[PDB]
């Protein structure tokens, strides 16, 4: 009848079953406690923890317009700073929606050990996925295929339910600036990043519906163009649940639905195409379920996260990243793939590169893609071959304004040679702007010979 | 595993419980049994018939798309129809969304009651409303401000069903033709609605999102003004169940919250306003479920359908629901009013009308409005009080622009007198190009006389 909601990253009220059961069977004590060095290895990085101070503050005024507040909380220990809150509330239950990362689930589990050893009844819900990573079995699902083709003929009828109506509501707290979430001296640089980007679960909402309704039909071809932000830029609202993926999936379901009966192919594919990305967030919470000669040279690394390694589309890449948080996929393989086959760089400086600059920096996924880029999960790229530029060029950016937007030093190299400018024939890079190593960078290292260096094994 | 669905009045493939439970047990075998002499008194009007034709070919193509198929029968006797589906397609349950006119209530009984004896599964399910008529209490209510916050003080919060992911397939089988919903003669003058309406579940959904996500804000504003169609244009796909009103309820609920902590003061005003009109469709089935001289004139009737009252709002009113097939609602207010009050026809004339030229023609929305008009409800128009035209033009058309649109020939009437013409002096008559009489009618019943006979009924209560 009085119930503790511990939000983590679920920040909605939207489709959210921990918060929708508490405020049913009576009042809630909504709670948000960040506790860093129990996280440890696992502490998000600077751009994700400036997104969740922004939602936080975002879903805590939601919280009062709805007649309860956001409670936070900055503690040593978990479940110390919890059995307080039941303390001064006199609480009988306290519930959450589960998360998969390695550090909520021994503590989901201590602190359900440790509540029910006191008679206080605990709870935990799905929040977060179409199917938790233990409902579907097998042959193995080794693959990302026979996984996606197997729950797509398992029914996907999970509901979904309203926002609460009211909350009725009932110390060591402290306020957001309190939980420590910025430093001082990057806070103006991080202010920045709202000029792409507005955290909050009613602008995931608003995000959802122009997505879907205007430019999921064209979702096929977009996404294949790496320049403007052509694909739905769900992620980091998807990754701190400010919106149900359930809902995601179903919005789009409809529209495939109507797309199919009104035999609109391109409509359809789209939608199939979408889908799967969203399955593949999916899988990527079932693997890290089920399946627990380097150059450290810094200077390299350096060149890398800055963008000087004469690589267009990596250099272009890295300064998107830097600049606004995020970079479409495919510009994710290519960075990624470059670090480490290019480079010979150590991948833990990579990933935790990505985990310091990505809005959507998230356990699962970021795990999942740099095994893809590594010929590591099975249908991964292996990693002897070393493809073309060009040819990425070619597909991915096929009239070079994704180059010519990040690197305008590179705005008059025609498209034949704009992803491959140590190619060029000289008169060609003067007729340019171009002087490789005085106004934009020689290749880092040569392909050709970063090729057989990496056959070495 | 095996399991009928009996579409009534619910033509949609979302949160539609009876459609989602079935396909969750397994295979299903959508009907439609459309039986006229059942529906008695009640049979649609030729506008519903009209929609409903377009709704059920648009549902049809749906559920082929989804993998199954939706079987029409037109039979003398919907419970012999059941038995021989069953029978063929031999199934063990049944199952069907709640309706609530008398029709529906003792047909749903009796069905219900001949199928158990059979030994085959029914269950019904809600799939048109907020809460059912006999889970709001206290005895009941009677006046509608007690009842809507009495919900909305209480658990207002229902779980919406996706659309079944695929549907397993499975007589008197007739094609929507055979159906004969539409009257021969009849059919190019209704071919002209498609002008104004496209009927179907997908575009009630299209509409929807248009109207709560550019629309809803300045609804409070705009229900103010019976020109254009200044409201969402809802109800014929409500009363169809094309939409569900639990889906349209929390998606405004949902931008209620939104204004209400952005402290949107316009927005907050528009969405309680039209959660009011929800409401009002939920309080219509609570009445009529919970609670089932003045001399006739049939030339009366017939200028007054046709639009010759010399009322401009009234004239004008009746020419957009002939054109149409909707009307705002303060329109509906006033035609019916003036049906009433002015012509004292009998009420049930004027239900038969909109009963056959309303799309939205809804039988509970209805016998609740005329009776809101005829003072029968508490806190209903007074029986006492008369329309004013000159004040009802300023406060719903102050610019004139719904006569001008309907009534052209009224069009250089100055705005202070274009709603009571018989009121201007006969120079400014003259200006215009306005002879009552012969240019645009006479009012069919002086006002003044209306009010003198209201007056001498009143003083006999
Ligand atoms: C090295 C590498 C690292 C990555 N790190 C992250 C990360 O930290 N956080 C993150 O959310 N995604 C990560 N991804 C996946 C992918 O790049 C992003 O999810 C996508 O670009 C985000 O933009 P979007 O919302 O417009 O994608 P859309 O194409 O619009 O897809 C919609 C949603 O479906 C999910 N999704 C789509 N593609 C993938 C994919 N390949 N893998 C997993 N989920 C997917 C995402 O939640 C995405 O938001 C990584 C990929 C690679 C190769
Ligand atoms: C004499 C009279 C007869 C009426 N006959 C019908 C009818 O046959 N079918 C019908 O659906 N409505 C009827 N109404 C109610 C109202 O006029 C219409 O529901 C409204 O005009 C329809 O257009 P809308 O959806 O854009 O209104 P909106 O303001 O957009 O309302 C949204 C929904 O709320 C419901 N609603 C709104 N107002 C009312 C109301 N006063 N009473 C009941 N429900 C309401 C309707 O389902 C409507 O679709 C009648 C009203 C009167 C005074």
């Amino acid at each position: 009848k009085k119930t503790i909601v511990w939000f983590r990253r679920d920040l909605r009220i939207e489709d959210n079953p921990a918060l929708a059961a508490a405020a049913h069977e009576g009042s809630v004590f909504p709670v948000f406690i960040w506790c860093p060095e129990e996280e440890g290895q696992f502490y998000p990085g600077r751009a994700s923890r400036w997104w969740m101070k922004q939602s936080l503050a975002h879903l805590s005024q939601s919280l009062k317009a709805l007649g309860s507040d956001l409670t936070l909380i900055q503690t040593h220990n978990t479940i110390s700073a919890i059995l307080d809150c039941i303390r001064v509330t006199g609480p009988t239950k306290v519930v959450f929606n589960h998360l998969y990362d390695p550090v909520s689930l021994v503590r989901d589990h201590t602190v359900k050990e440790k509540l029910v050893e006191r008679g206080i009844s605990v709870q935990s819900y799905n929040g977060d996925l179409l199917y938790e990573p233990w409902e579907i079995y097998c042959k193995p699902f080794t693959s990302f295929n026979s996984y996606w083709k197997k729950c797509l003929d398992m029914s996907i009828e999970s509901v979904m339910l309203p926002p609460p109506w009211r909350l009725m509501p009932i110390i060591w707290a402290c306020s957001i600036e309190e939980l420590g979430l910025e430093n001082e001296a990057e806070k103006p640089s991080n202010a920045l990043l709202t000029r792409a980007w507005s955290p909050g679960w009613s602008n995931a909402d608003k995000l959802l519906n122009e997505f879907i309704e205007k430019q999921l039909i064209d979702y096929a071809k977009n996404s294949k163009k790496v320049v403007g932000n052509s694909t739905s830029l769900l992620s980091p609202y998807l990754h701190f649940g400010e919106i149900s993926v359930r809902h995601v999936f179903q919005c789009a379901r409809m529209k495939q639905i109507i797309w199919a009966r009104d035999k609109n192919s391109e409509g359809e594919e789209s939608a199939d195409l979408f889908l799967r990305g969203i399955g593949l967030r999916e899988y990527s919470r079932y693997i890290c379920f089920n399946f627990p000669p380097w150059d450290a040279d810094v200077d390299k690394f350096k060149a890398w996260r800055q963008g000087r390694t004469g690589y267009p589309l990596v250099d272009a890449g890295m300064r998107e990243l830097w600049a606004t948080g995020w970079m479409h996929n495919r510009i994710r393989v290519i960075v990624s793939s470059f670090g480490v086959k290019f480079l010979l760089l150590p991948w833990k400086w990579g990933m935790k590169y990505f985990w310091d600059t990505l809005l959507d920096a998230d356990l699962e996924c970021d795990i999942l893609g740099w095994q893809y880029i590594s010929g590591s999960i099975p249908d991964g790229h292996e990693l002897d071959r070393l493809d073309n530029p060009a040819l990425q060029g070619a597909k991915y950016d096929p009239e070079g304004e994704y180059i010519r937007q990040w690197l305008p030093e590179l705005a008059r190299l025609p498209t034949e040679w704009i992803h491959h400018p140590w190619d060029a024939p000289l008169t060609v890079l003067k007729a340019s702007g171009v002087e490789l190593g005085t106004n934009y960078a020689k290749p880092i290292v040569d392909i050709d010979t970063a090729r057989e260096l990496l056959a070495k094994a």
